[PDB]
């Protein structure tokens, strides 16, 4: 159950105390890269929400936002510090007498810290429901990360039925091929004795590409067994197409036939139609 | 029918709610890259954008911006809370009386963190003619890249043509190049122990005809449906296979000049096949 | 010692004053960046607090927030009556430049310090936040230090399956070679060709150089001792543990090109994995 | 062609938007390192000006700072919404008729956020003419790391021509040298004592001038003088194979300082160990 | 009066001003490397605060670091930038012809950045104050260097105490040993009169093993002495382990007796033992 | 005329534009590395402080930083007019709907963008800033010169103990070769070997001659001679002084191995810490 590396979830959890929205996204990286935006008031919730995405995503840059838009009506009415206001007129009341001058404004004393204030510290409830919906939120991105990656998984193992079809009809061309070769070399050696065939299958042993062919089926063999084990498989998968086209361009190579090459061809475009997908792999 | 890689496009919906543009341009790329720029309210149409736009790209390095501009009339609603308000100002009557002073100002009231807000207008039915346009500046932009990739595939097979023409011309010195093939056989001959004299490979008409089917290979692979950028380049790594194996052999003027002019065509066809997708 | 660059410890220290709780994290950064979220109470503790965090921390990007609630502690607040006079002074010169203008007295209220808390005395509080601040900050080493270990540790464990890669591979490799002479000379069995004297055996000699691969692995295991000794050596590890995965990658490279058995290559593979996996760890060692 | 990695480029183009600054720094460093600082506008830019500069520079610690400056009074008039004032001014109506007192402040309802906004300037238009730049300052880079190199290549030469100089300086020093500890020890043993039968003052003076004896040392200095002109030429890994000539330049010259006889010898081998240092100063400037 | 190198020295001052202290570490090294941390205030005063640090160390490796604290007072007076000021006003007066209306709050003005600047602190006096508390501190330095090197110095003087009660262990078996000296002589004279040449006389000065045992006393005896030295003897007594190392491996070489060369090899042990604690004397 | 590597040189500069002050602190280093903090009106010198630098700096770790503070506009502050004039405009439309309201100029000036960047004369302050900086590039040099001249006197006196450990061992040395002959003819007769009469003689004073110690007291004096050359180069020598040591060093290490007598070896150990103790200051030397 592969999974790939971009993904988008966002939970939204309306209540009286007020709605906070829960938004993951995430992008192919190289490397596991996290950012968290939170509310001021949930900003000590950082550390707890930052180990809960890393412990379950492996690879990835991935960013969440969450947003708080409290109720007012729901905030608990204002109360009014009496003593402190009036702590407040009677100091104003000193600087208009040395400035001679000046008057005070009701909704100044107000805006001053502490005059009106409310006490509603209903937080730690509300926290511990924005962590179970951070879970579900985190869950439906997991499993949006699960739901795309079969359809890569598919894609991939849809091109590795194209490369096996591919090596067997290289397979039914090379040994009329090889003797094809020999044939040439004589009516060529015309104005040119025993051992001469000795040399020749010398040589038809450095035209002869099955054991090449061999490798490329047990690197496709072993790629269907890399998809099926569930961990990161994302990088191993990439080093796995540098062999697969290793044996492509060494193929190309030594290839003596139209044929044949045009096969290779045909294999270096399905790995890097799945070097493609790769990439979207965790 | 084949596609370049890089193209533009943009397309832009007038409407009494507001304004908005997609505008969605591309580079060439190795792999398909998507760069969305969206606005904040549109975040969440991310994911659909991306489905969009990869089922209908195969390749290419692309980015897609869009830009909202709403109305300052549409949405646009302010909230005031007649019971906050009126609690402040009977608290501030409270306050004018310790003071024996005082004018209470009404924007300071607004500014009170809860006494003012705004409602959120519904953009459901705003973002499905959001979600429509973009389909529409796919469309624009897929016929774009269409319109580039006919003039690329004429520039490869004006120069296909100018490859089998130098294959022609070869073909003409072929009686010398038999000459010079057994000539080259008996002089290794003379100078005779490891004499791996068959090693040597000096056929050239198999090269010339290996090389004839890749431009008749070439051909069809340009009618083809599905992408093609990557297959031509491998292709023309072929194509400079069979030219270079042509390169070692030195027959006469004729013969190396119309290497010289096959390598320079391969070049000047490997250069488009890089803006193709 | 190795310490990682990315940690986090937070303390909270309760008083009569007020409740103060110093919160520090850490991400992996390549230079030293420290941001301050303080209060406007203890804005002017700026200088100092950067001043401690950098002499201990050496590298790394650092978000430091300190909290502070003030405490009523059941009303009465001093005035401080000389920068009150020394405003309304300053004022009526600005009041005889421009000829118009009134002194709003709750402005002259709202400037810094005309008015205090009589409950607390910010000098006492910022001895206890001074103080705290270098406790939390002693923790924070340590939680770099344990974390640093971890990675060590995770290290250590990728270093000991690189070196089980390599003898896997020297296993296999007598096998390897006496299957592709064998091969040879099967076909030369079906062939029926004359066999020549010793040009059998200097085309052996040739194909057991080509997928001669002894160098290779005799390198990868000097680097996995060198990278034991680096490891042990806490004097710029950070660096030198970058070029040594740069050394094993490319003779890793080295050896999936000069392979010819699919087992091998699958286990050059696991070697390149393992490096990336080491890579990742690398980037966290500050 | 041997690179410098310590260079300074700059860059400015003007415009009726403002003008821009590109500036490059460039010190010595193991790995490639490249910091950029740019503006809040601009800051998406960042990985497209980094894939561009690492793609062509090789090795080093570059710093990378983009300035832009805003003509504010040539664009960006501001736009009013008259009817978000106008929803404000009825608002604070209904609480001027609560209080029963008040008057509406002007300039605070245009404070209000979104009554005065500036319509934003697209600066794509702005942000093509910057990677423009770009590419213009890296041209100005590469090409300062060329000229710089070209420099350092002087300077090694020029230290080079030095070590052969004293390599010679001490070539026609050793066979006087020779004479003089022969002279000595025939004269030390006929004073207090006498010849020892004639073949054993031979042997003795054999065994003396194979002591004394540095040719071999100093073949090898100028047989290492010669490897590094052409590692010069050489245009291919010329940093790490340079490396390994200064190791064997200090090598031949603390074994010639250790068999050194005569104190002239001696200078001469640490003339060789200054100009060996001189030489190591710029080669950890180059590629 | 012999010193370690390393050594932890720290003093405090508090002041009205506030509160300053200084921090010295050191460990060992060959030369002396000395690192300063300086608030940006008081960085003029590294030159001066080398000066001292220089005077009264000769070698090591040393930290010093400095942490001004200065108390948060609002008490110091607030310049009024009446230059500043009158730019103002004029300017308000530009708008106030544009408005037709208006009128100039003075305290808003006030209020504008750089009209009112804190008096700039004179640091001298506080300087003065902080340069008094490092000769403090560097003497708690010196004193805690000399308390760990009088430790140094007495297990020095235990391991030579072991090194002259093994010498005169060798001392008895002097009879046995000048036999083999002799013995070692005759035996080279072996088919004595076919090779012109005489190792008799080389051999002489290789074996004097008596001057050697004479010798190293008397290393002993100038070691008591260069331990009371009042400058620095750190590199000196490493020097002097190379000497007792050299009059003792002629008997280790030479297995003259088996007790002997088990004395022999204690010997060599005590010399590393030396070798390692005087790499903590300065 | 030799300076140390480690100097100090702070300037303070005033003006009606403003005060600047340079600042220049540096260390001992292999080669030279200078490191710029300049303001962001003032990045653009920095390719021309560096070069200044350089010009007179061989090697070393330099610090090079530079505070500029800008004066307000003494003796007008400029104005967006048409900024200003757009706010009162459209104050003035907001005055009509709500029917009152008065623009306060204040809260006019207190709009971004309103106040405009203050005129400076870049290249006028430019220009006196490097004039400073040549002051404080002269003024950091007759630092290291004066505790340079401390350094030479140092070492100079450490080379006249050199001289004077040179003369002891050369004075006892004819005693204590002739104490060889001696020594080793009474350990012949010990033991009853022949002597080998003149012969024995000849091969007695050639290993005497292996044993002189006079061509290292010759070759060491000689070095001293040139130290003292080299001590009044005007070039940088602070590396060429170390690798004289070295040579110093080397004669010490050959006198203690040759020698033979306890007086020797202690006056070869002196000679040992004499080379140390220059070492120590010669570390310090550009």
């Amino acid at each position: 159950m592969i999974r790939s590396m971009t993904a988008y979830a966002r939970r939204e959890i309306k209540g009286e105390w007020g709605s906070a929205t829960w938004e993951m996204r995430s992008v192919n990286q190289r490397y596991l890269e996290t950012y968290f935006r939170l509310p001021e008031q949930f900003r000590s919730l950082e550390p707890v929400v930052r180990e809960r995405i890393r412990s379950r995503l492996t690879r990835g840059k991935v960013e969440c936002t969450l947003r708080y838009e409290p109720d007012v009506s729901a905030q608990g009415e204002l109360i009014l510090n009496e003593k402190l206001a009036k702590q407040l007129v009677t100091a104003a009341n000193w600087v208009k007498m040395q400035s001679d001058e000046g008057e005070i404004n009701p909704v100044d004393i107000l805006r001053w810290p502490g005059v009106m204030a409310a006490q509603e510290q209903d937080l730690d409830a509300i926290a511990a429901e924005i962590l179970a919906a951070l879970d579900g939120t985190l869950d439906d991105f997991i499993v949006a990360r699960e739901t795309e990656g079969q359809a890569l998984k598919a894609l991939i193992e849809q091109r590795l039925e194209g490369v096996t079809a591919e090596v067997v009809k290289v397979r039914s061309h090379m040994p009329e091929i090889l003797q094809w070769q020999r044939e040439r070399l004589v009516t060529k050696l015309e104005d040119a004795n025993n051992r001469l065939e000795q040399e020749l299958v010398l040589l038809a042993q450095r035209i002869d590409v099955a054991e090449e062919l061999d490798r490329l089926e047990a690197h496709v063999k072993e790629t269907y067994n890399i998809l099926k084990k569930k961990e990161a498989v994302g990088r191993r998968l990439d080093f796995m197409m540098q062999e697969f086209n290793r044996e492509s361009n060494t193929l190309a190579s030594k290839s003596i036939n139209a044929e044949v090459t045009n096969s290779a061809i045909e294999l270096k475009v399905l790995i890097e139609q799945m070097r493609e997908q790769i990439q979207n792999i965790e």
